[PDB]
């Protein structure tokens, strides 16, 4: 397999989409900005545009866990230098291993070093951190805390080679909950922060302070170098240290929560700082916590570098009316919240929000007060203000970074003013992609915020689909009549019937009285070539077909749940279904199907896709299992001889002097993985991303474009939507 060159870009989707557990401020260079993501790898900011580069996009589908950003540190010796503690899941979830990530140039390019345990960039407690720190004096030794009860480890190499500080007491005890895989592992040990006035430049620093998710004993000091580790004498109980920071006055101050985050609510937190001169310890908290209102933990922690005296914290999470940020310019005797209650509904804000970089974050409605759309936010695990320009802050939410460059007009008493400051950063889960033959190029089906028409693919849309769903999960639409289309989706928070139809190319959407049977929603939907019915194929339920638009549904005879489904794309009385290792075919719109006893088949199917202007051309993405083809609505199949693995088909115009849709896959060619093209109906492929593209995890939708040759649009699992064309 040869390789054709290819431009990569993001289709917009404008202010990130997704959380970024952390962002980091180098200590010396201004301007120095990176950003991590819990699926979506790391970024650099570029002062020049205002906007984020990403730095990890070489990682190909078989590398995607290091997708997951654990933490990442930056030198303030060396400001070249950037290390990233990287790897997603702690349990089976991926196979890899975790690794630490170093750049010298800076995040430009990696080599990595694969550790003995899991990291957990994905996992409960992300937005504690960061676990990975370089010593401000010697800057060849790094230190890591860890999950799952590896303790804390440390470099002395730069990052090259790695081992366990045998002397640390305490490797961490708090758990999120034992009762389910996603959630049993120990959170372990959470911050490291050096005390730089403790030894001269060139010189190993001897005082090193460590926070451990341990309800009984969280706080750590070394006073000798990292030889020898005691608990900090008179620090509090029970609750869990998110981030600690030591101000340039002696004061380490340090946020707590009663759980590690990032999505819950009732609530307690405090807010201390210990005097590492006097060993005295104060409590800062800015709702007392024995009071009821306390009913949050406290996250996020920032202190001006210019002022150790300027503090602030956030709740994490009050969910209602929104979220608390607080500021304190004594120190935390007294502090001040961004909002205050005035005459119920009804509030009074020290702020504005500017959405007008990814406008979807109003969500498109118009909350009863004391809500307003859009929230300061939510899951804001983190907070910064710039170590050179106290004017300065940036915070991240559940869905984007915001920010000001008028921090201390507060002060004041006027208005901080927010503006989305994620410009650059594309995170969202991608479920489901279509580009249809009239139209827009592409709509999407995204996890979190639902799905979007891309009129332009480098301008961000102005609002999601449906407002009250939460993940769209499928998308269709009627070959023939392609400004039909049908949306399935998750609906997490409203009782809304969570399929929708669109009779203006998606731009609208309305819903039935009736769902087919199911228990969340979700899973796949395939429309008709003539728009006459529509089967939803719901999440953990079997195939059902609606010939009214959702008025009565009734169950796909034959099928069953995980039944893979598509429709034909020029016959409406034709769909076809992979179910039991077994291929179907109806000829009846969706009512029944049949047994097609083709003697050839995969095993399994992740998926299946039929090609426009082909009746009966069925393609079956069958993983490593491979790619097949029939050509006679699916009583026969052929496997392609010269494809290793593909995990997802799509087709787009044909080439010049070529008599089929050109065909992209993902998967595996003759052992490179990547992105794929055929002009000749899989006679040949071409490899068309490269080993700096790879975005990760490919194998949810695939699509190119029927009206242009050479696009292809593809879901990523944490990059968004990527599209490339070939090089002119
Ligand atoms: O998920 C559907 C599907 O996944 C198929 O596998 C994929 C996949 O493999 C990895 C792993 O993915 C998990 O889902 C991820 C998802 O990929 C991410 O996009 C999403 O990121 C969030 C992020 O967390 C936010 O910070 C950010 O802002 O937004 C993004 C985008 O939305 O995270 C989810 C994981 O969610 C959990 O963890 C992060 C928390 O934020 C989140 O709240 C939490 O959600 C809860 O999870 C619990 C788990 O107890 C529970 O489901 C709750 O309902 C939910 O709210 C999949 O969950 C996981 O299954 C995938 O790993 C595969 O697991 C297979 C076993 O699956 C069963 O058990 C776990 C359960 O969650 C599943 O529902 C159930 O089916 C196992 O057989 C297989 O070996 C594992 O690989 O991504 C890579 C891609 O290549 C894979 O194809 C999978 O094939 C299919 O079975 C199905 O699970
Ligand atoms: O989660 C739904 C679940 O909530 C249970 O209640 C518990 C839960 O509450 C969270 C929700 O709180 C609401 O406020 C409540 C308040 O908690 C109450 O105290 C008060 O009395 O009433 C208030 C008003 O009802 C908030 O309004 C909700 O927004 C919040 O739900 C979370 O919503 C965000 C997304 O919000 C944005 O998008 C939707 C839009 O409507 C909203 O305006 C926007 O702000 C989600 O964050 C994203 O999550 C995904 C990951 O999601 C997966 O994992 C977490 C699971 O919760 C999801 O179901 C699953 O899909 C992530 O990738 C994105 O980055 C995030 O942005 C959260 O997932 C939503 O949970 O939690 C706190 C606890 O104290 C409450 O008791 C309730 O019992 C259930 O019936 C059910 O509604
Ligand atoms: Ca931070």
């Amino acid at each position: 397999v040869t390789s054709v060159p290819y431009k990569w870009d993001n289709v917009v989707i404008g202010g990130g989409g997704g959380f970024m557990p952390g962002i980091v401020f180098n200590e010396t260079e201004k301007d120095l900005i990176y950003a991590r993501a819990a699926i979506g790898g790391a970024y650099r900011w570029d002062p020049s545009t205002e906007t984020w580069i990403p730095l990890l996009d070489h990682f190909q589908m078989d590398e995607y866990s290091y997708y997951g950003v654990e933490s990442i540190a930056t030198d303030p010796v060396d400001p070249n230098r950037v290390y990233i503690v990287a790897g997603m899941y702690t349990n089976d979830w991926l196979p890899n291993m975790g690794a630490i990530l170093r750049s010298t140039d800076r995040g430009e390019t990696w080599e990595k070093t694969i550790l003995p345990f899991k990291m957990g960039g994905n996992m409960p407690g992300r937005s504690m951190g960061e676990r990975l720190a370089i010593d401000p004096n010697d800057n060849r030794i790094l230190y890591l805390g860890t999950r799952c009860g590896n303790g804390l480890w440390r470099s002395t190499d730069y990052g090259v080679t790695w081992s366990k500080v045998e002397s640390f007491p305490n490797p961490g005890t708090y758990i999120y909950d034992p009762n389910f895989d996603y959630t049993k592992d120990i959170i372990g040990v959470v911050w490291v922060v050096f005390d730089k006035s403790s030894s001269t430049p060139g010189n190993p620093t001897k005082t090193i302070y460590v926070g451990v998710a341990d309800k009984n004993e969280s706080i750590y000091r070394s006073t000798d170098g990292g030889v020898t580790w005691k608990a900090v004498p008179g620090q509090p109980k029970g609750l869990l240290p998110h981030h600690g920071v030591l101000a340039s006055n002696g004061m380490l101050y340090i946020t707590y929560g009663d759980t590690c985050g990032p999505y819950d609510g009732n609530g307690k937190g405090q807010v201390w700082k210990f005097n590492t001169r006097t060993g005295e310890w104060i409590d800062i908290t800015p709702i007392p916590y024995s009071s009821s209102d306390n009913r949050f933990c406290f996250a996020g922690l920032a202190v001006d570098r210019q002022n150790p005296d300027i503090i602030m914290v956030t709740s994490m999470n009050a969910w209602w009316p929104d979220e608390y940020i607080f500021r304190s310019t004594d120190g935390g005797a007294t502090w001040k919240n961004i909002w205050e209650w005035g005459m119920y509904p009804e509030r009074i804000l020290h702020y504005e929000i500017d959405i007008s970089a990814a406008p979807w974050l109003d969500w498109g409605t118009e909350k009863q007060l004391p809500e307003i759309n859009p929230k300061l936010g939510w899951m804001i695990g983190d907070i910064e203000i710039d170590p050179f320009n106290s004017d300065r802050m940036m915070y991240v939410t559940g869905a984007t970074i915001y920010g000001c460059d008028n921090l201390t007009d507060w002060d004041r008493g006027g208005k901080v003013k927010i503006e989305v400051k994620a410009t650059g950063i594309e995170e969202c889960a991608v479920l489901d992609l279509v580009s249809p033959p009239e139209g827009a190029p592409l709509v999407s089906a995204v996890g979190d915020l639902v799905g979007f028409v891309h009129d332009d693919l480098k301008v961000g849309p102005k609002k999601m689909h449906v407002p009250s769903y939460s993940s769209g999960t499928g998308i269709d639409y009627a070959e023939l009549v392609p400004n039909f289309m049908a949306l399935v989706a998750k609906a997490d928070l409203y009782d809304v019937k969570k399929i929708s139809f669109s009779y203006d190319g998606g731009r609208n959407w309305f819903q039935p009285p009736n769902e087919a049977p199911n228990s969340v929603g979700g899973g796949s939907v395939a429309v008709a070539a003539d728009a006459k019915s529509v089967i939803w194929t719901p999440e953990n339920a079997s195939p059902a077909v609606t010939t009214d638009n959702g008025n009565s549904w009734k169950v796909c005879t034959n099928l069953g749940m995980g039944a893979v489904v598509a429709s034909d794309r020029v016959n409406g009385k034709k769909f076809y279904a992979f179910y039991n290792g077994k291929f179907y075919i109806s000829t009846d719109g969706g009512l029944t199907f049949t047994d097609t006893k083709a003697p050839q088949l995969p095993k399994s199917v992740n998926k299946i896709k039929a090609v426009p202007g082909k009746e009966g051309h069925v393609w079956l993405a069958a993983r490593e299992g491979g790619l097949w083809r029939s050509t006679d609505g699916g009583y026969t199949f052929e496997k392609l001889s010269n494809v290793d693995t593909a995990h997802v088909v799509g087709f787009g115009k044909a080439a010049p002097g070529q008599d089929y849709m050109a065909i992209y896959i993902t998967g595996k060619i003759d052992n490179v993985l990547g992105f794929f093209r055929s002009d000749d109906a899989g006679k040949t492929w071409v490899r068309i991303n490269d080993d700096e593209h790879g975005y990760g995890a490919v194998d949810t939708a695939i699509t190119g474009d029927p009206r242009v040759y050479g696009r292809v649009y593809i879901a990523t699992n944490g990059r968004g939507i990527v599209y490339g064309e070939p090089a002119s």
